[PDB]
């Protein structure tokens, strides 16, 4: 019975339900729109798919089933709790948030993950149901459940609009979330140089987050070079600050790019600043003890010993994972994985005793810095809305 009001709800056939809602009164008319159809009610899938004409006739009939949180799906995954304007949000069906706000529902209403009606619309980028729920007296700071804040996310899918509009509406531009994430991290991650230029417009100071990660090392790990490039001369950030993080996207130019020539370009600058100023040069920290899994290597510290490399693709194989323990630590998940990654073309291409002891290494550094898997392939956290 009610299994079917709802699924001409979601399907948005209004001649159908009009029918069905006049061979029924008005006090059972209630019963079948508060449904429990797949998770979901009929006012909720109503306004997900954007049935405007449908959502106003829904909330005419009975205005109360319109805080419900329920299931919805978006890109595949299944969100829980999500009320119906969270779900308009996320949409982009702006006339069904205009018509949902009229008639009072609650612009604070969030998921389950604590995810607001205004973080919704940032993620895939509705600027104009942004700009409404702001109005509308939407909370710019209230964050999901790890604290990522409506500015962050939106640094994190490269809006410059949404993320200029919620900075002029007063948004805090140094907000930590509770892993210690700032939006100028997430300007770091997405390559957005724009954005990020924009957050240092309001002052933005820049921060390590939990990992002890600042943005500049963090464009480094995910290989954007505009970001890199960029702040090597921001005042903003020191010389052995600078240095590293060349040298860390060298790394990343061996590894992820998969691009020698690249790397070689990056640790020489690298090099030429440890080596600029004859009265304070910066040498290369020397680790704790040789490592088989490296081959016993050890990182170049002349610009000479830069120079017979290129010939030389294993040594700067070598060279990148000595460079990644240094500067991010066991404890980065890059570094076991970037191990693992050169145990597995070393297996590809003949030395399984380079492979095992890689993969060796890289099982006893998971294990000893402890508080991904092999199986498990065969960030993800921000791209929750």
């Amino acid at each position: 019975l009610k299994t079917a009001v709802f699924n001409a709800a979601r399907d948005g056939k209004l001649r159908l339900l009009t029918k069905l809602l006049a061979s029924k009164s008005k006090e059972e008319v209630s019963s079948l729109i508060s449904e429990k159809t797949n998770g979901a009610t009929p006012l909720l899938m109503a306004a997900r798919y954007g049935h405007l004409d449908m959502v106003e006739f829904l909330l005419e009939q009975c205005s109360a089933s319109i805080e419900v949180g329920g299931s919805v799906n978006f890109d595949g995954e299944t969100i829980e709790g999500a009320p119906p304007l969270w779900a308009a949000s996320a949409a982009g069906h702006l006339k069904v948030v205009q018509s949902l706000l009229n008639h009072g529902a609650s612009v604070n209403n969030t998921t389950l993950t604590n995810s607001t009606p205004l973080r919704a619309a940032c993620f895939d980028g509705h600027l104009e149901i942004v700009k409404y729920l702001v109005e509308h007296k939407a909370d710019l700071e209230v964050s999901n459940r790890h604290g990522h804040t409506c500015l962050m996310i939106s640094c994190y899918k490269g809006h410059k609009e949404i993320a200029q509009y919620l900075l002029e509406k007063g948004a805090d531009v140094n907000r930590k979330s509770v892993k210690g994430n700032t939006a100028l991290h997430d300007c770091a991650e997405s390559g957005s140089l724009d954005i990020m230029k924009m957050l240092l417009m309001y002052c933005a100071k820049m921060e390590k987050d939990g990992y002890g990660m600042t943005p500049l090392l963090s464009a480094s790990v995910t290989g954007h070079t505009n970001i890199v490039d960029f702040l090597t001369h921001h005042a903003q950030t020191s010389k052995t600050e600078r240095i590293n993080a060349l040298e860390l996207l060298g790394a990343t130019f061996v590894d992820k790019k998969r691009d020698l020539l690249g790397a070689l370009k990056y640790w020489k600058k690298a090099m030429n600043m440890r080596y600029s100023d004859r009265t304070n040069i910066i040498s290369k920290p020397v680790p704790q003890t040789l490592i088989m899994a490296y081959d016993y290597a050890k990182e170049v510290n002349s610009a000479e010993e830069l120079e017979g490399l290129i010939a030389d693709p294993d040594e700067m194989r070598m060279q990148a994972l000595l460079i990644r323990e240094r500067i991010l630590g066991p404890s980065h998940p890059d570094t076991s994985y970037y191990i693992r990654y050169r145990g597995a073309v070393y297996a590809d291409s003949g030395n399984f005793k380079r492979c095992i002891n890689l993969w060796k290494y890289a099982l006893d550094m998971q294990q000893s810095n402890l508080d991904l898997s092999f199986a498990e392939l065969f960030s993800l956290l921000k791209e929750l809305r």
